[PDB]
DNA sequence: ACGTACGT
DNA sequence: ACGTACGT
């Protein structure tokens, strides 16, 4: 759920 | 030389 | 001359 | 329910 490298 | 994850 | 960064 | 981010 977090987006720091994928954002899902 | 750049540091964006290792910085060497 | 190498690896850091998050939760829904 | 998954991967992005740089050059000395
Ligand atoms: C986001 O909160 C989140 C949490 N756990 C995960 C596990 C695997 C892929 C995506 C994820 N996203
Ligand atoms: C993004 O590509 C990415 C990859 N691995 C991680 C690990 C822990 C926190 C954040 C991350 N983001
Ligand atoms: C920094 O400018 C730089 C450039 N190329 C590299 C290759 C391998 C490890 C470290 C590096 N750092
Ligand atoms: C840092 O851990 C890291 C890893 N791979 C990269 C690829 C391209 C640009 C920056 C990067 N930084
Ligand atoms: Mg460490
Ligand atoms: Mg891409």
């Amino acid at each position: 759920x977090a987006x720091v490298x994928a954002x899902v």
